[PDB]
């Protein structure tokens, strides 16, 4: 009855191919497997553990609320949800906040709301949604159809219709497809899964102007780039472009399943300042928000980015593997040179062997999404491990 | 118009212990609603609090780049206790249903034909509020107004086997059914209907999908309602009681069906995280015991005897139905459309209850609700009824 890696194949649907070792415990940016091997975590559970593992403040919030009240249905509100709603409203453009569990659910509510607002405020025929190639918005049938990767939306029967995809950063293409029958433009300000590609300023500003012209809602999916990831509370604040609806998840709860959809009173009235929210989830997300939304933590994200980028540059000087280093704050993408095209997974595996956890963003890009408070010592140790992994792969060349 | 139920500003739950809840003013309520059949072991159950806190000190989240011990331990328990051979964990019943419906579609696509896409579902069904799940749900008012719905979904009346036979064909990929429709008036499938679905799915090579989000995890007095009926589905979904108040869900199926998915066919950031799975494991360990499952039947009769006594005094119910601790009490025609008013009257009297449409009262208390709480809460509900009538 020992639980091993082999156990996964006997138990879970074959939709994942997980690592050969099993993390069992973590503190900060260090993680231990069943053999007590120690890893440096630059993956963050895919940009989720924004304050690292078992952060004392988050554990305290969990325990305190866990002794008090876990659950209310959406018939009720609860103090943690009201508190978190207020902090989001005070800190952002939002006047109304709806809480869910996952990024997928938050996006379902955002896309349903944009559709419904158009239906009741303009016309039942105003249904087109513009989205972008390589976008990722979740795995429900609707959200994966708004997602821009046909490989993930093919094969589930008839897709919800009236979704049009154009290239990310192509403002002319958006202009071309938008019209009075368009209800929404949905965009990630930085495409995380899609190779860590940031919107240009002109593109994002252009989406706002086109949404205004056509009476469409601009929906920012900040599930991955939000909650401090870029070094601002939300990426829209870096750009100075205010969306009509914004979604947040991943870092919002520091690891606890929680998500949010933020909008205005005018738009939300198509459906008090908050709706939903698990008491336990919202208590934890409140503690997370209180730490991430501080000048010091947000400044540190930029300091830490440069510490990572200097190491990636040193690695490239030595080994000649990267064509581009991009992203914002502590979402970092390092694109492999053509010689190593398609081999991101080879470097991820060698990384894991060397004791560092990193991500891909497609087969050509390495992705780093560490805790926003990752200690400098852990940045240097993990990046030395990564350099060692790169060395081992390159020596085979 | 269908009116929702919302609490006013003067009713904000702040604390729960067992089957008792207190609001901001310190008013105490007996909880016969369970947050809509979620807190199946009541509020802040010591074993669940212990699981939460101990795993909370250890590991919360690693993503599905990794597997984790609590998830594999919970999957093993679900596999051992049910027809399932493989599982996927998600964060809500809606997400588990999305996974099930996508799996049934994809299985048909790759095993039979990309054209085998019809899904048969039932009027008054509830499967969640995502665009796909609400379109499979059987309340048009809830699926209207969001632009183009995912196609190839056909609705017929619950419990009408003939109608299912009439619409099913070789182009049908699935029949999706709640063994008891919870939101839809607490209506249980008849034995003939449920077995009929299994036979029709076999005939047409379609997958039978049971949504046990509300009726599963002990709610009926068996671990899953399918066990009461002795009809085994191809895919089953579970949530709510599974995590006792922690957001977690599961989709259960066989290896043969699971194998239609490949790496990257579906996924979830949070789904299967060790904190959720540690909590659901603790919940499962308590609910899946002979003693708790027996007690659910004892407790059902305690509630039903109270409901009958209320009816003898006030003449308000035409029918008392459901299974285990999912209880429906249909209002007589004289009280048609009054379920919300009885619910609000209950709250004033210090008891939290549910509706199941405008004509039906619903009860979904903790599976371990104390006999003393059943009697006190039902006395409060009788008082509320006296205020209404
Ligand atoms: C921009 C953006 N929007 C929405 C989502 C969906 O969030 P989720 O439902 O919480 O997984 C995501 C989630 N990405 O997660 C990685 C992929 C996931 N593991 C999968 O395979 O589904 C995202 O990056
Ligand atoms: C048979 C059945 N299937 C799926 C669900 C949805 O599960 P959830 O996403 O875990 O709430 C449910 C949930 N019912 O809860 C009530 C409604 C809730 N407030 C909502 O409107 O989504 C169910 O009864
Ligand atoms: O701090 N710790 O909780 C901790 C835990 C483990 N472990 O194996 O789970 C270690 O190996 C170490 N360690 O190696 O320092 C530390």
């Amino acid at each position: 009855t020992a639980i091993t890696r082999a156990t996964f194949d006997e138990v879970i649907l074959p939709v994942y191919a997980p690592a050969d070792f099993i993390p069992v415990k973590g503190k900060g940016s260090r993680v231990w497997d069943q053999q007590g091997k120690e890893y440096i975590d630059f993956a963050g559970g895919i940009a989720v553990t924004a304050l690292g593992h078992c952060h004392p403040a988050l554990v305290e919030a969990l325990k305190s609320q866990g002794e008090t009240l876990w659950h209310t249905s959406n018939v009720f509100t609860n103090e943690p949800a009201l508190r978190l709603g207020r902090k989001l409203i005070d800190a952002t453009f939002a006047e109304r906040v709806l809480f869910m569990n996952s990024g997928t659910e938050a996006n379902e509510t955002a896309f349903k709301l944009a559709r419904h607002y158009a239906c009741v405020r303009h016309s039942p025929f105003k249904t087109k949604i513009i989205a972008f190639h390589n976008a990722f918005h979740g795995r429900s049938l609707f959200t994966v159809s708004v997602g821009g990767q046909p490989k993930y939306s093919d094969g589930f029967g008839p897709k919800p219709a009236d979704i049009i995809h154009v290239p990310f950063n192509d403002l002319h293409a958006v202009k071309a497809v938008m019209d009075d029958h368009t209800c929404a433009v949905v965009v990630e300000p930085i495409q995380g899964e899609g190779g860590v590609q940031a919107a240009t300023p002109e593109f994002l500003k252009g989406l706002r102007d086109l949404c205004d012209e056509h009476q469409a809602l601009l929906v920012f999916d900040e599930v991955q780039c939000g909650m401090g990831r870029t070094g601002d509370l939300f990426a829209y604040m870096h750009y100075g472009v205010t969306p009509d609806i914004l979604t947040s998840a991943k870092a919002l709860g520091g690891g606890f399943p929680v998500s949010a959809m933020l909008t205005t009173q005018e738009i939300a009235s198509a459906f008090g300042s908050t709706y939903g929210g698990n008491p336990l989830a919202c208590a934890v997300a409140g503690a997370t928000f209180d730490i991430i939304n501080t000048p010091e933590v947000l400044q540190g994200i930029h300091t830490k980015r440069q510490q990572f980028v200097q190491h990636l540059q040193a690695i490239d000087e030595q080994f000649d593997i990267f064509s581009d280093i991009r992203g914002m704050g502590l979402l970092i993408g390092a694109e492999l040179k053509p010689k190593y095209k398609g081999r991101a997974r080879d470097f991820l595996y060698a990384g894991a062997e060397a004791g560092v956890m990193v991500l891909n963003a497609g087969a050509d890009v390495m992705r780093f999404a560490p805790s926003l408070v990752v200690e400098e010592a852990d940045i240097h140790e993990g990046m030395q491990r990564f350099a060692q992994a790169v060395g081992k792969v390159v020596a085979l060349e």
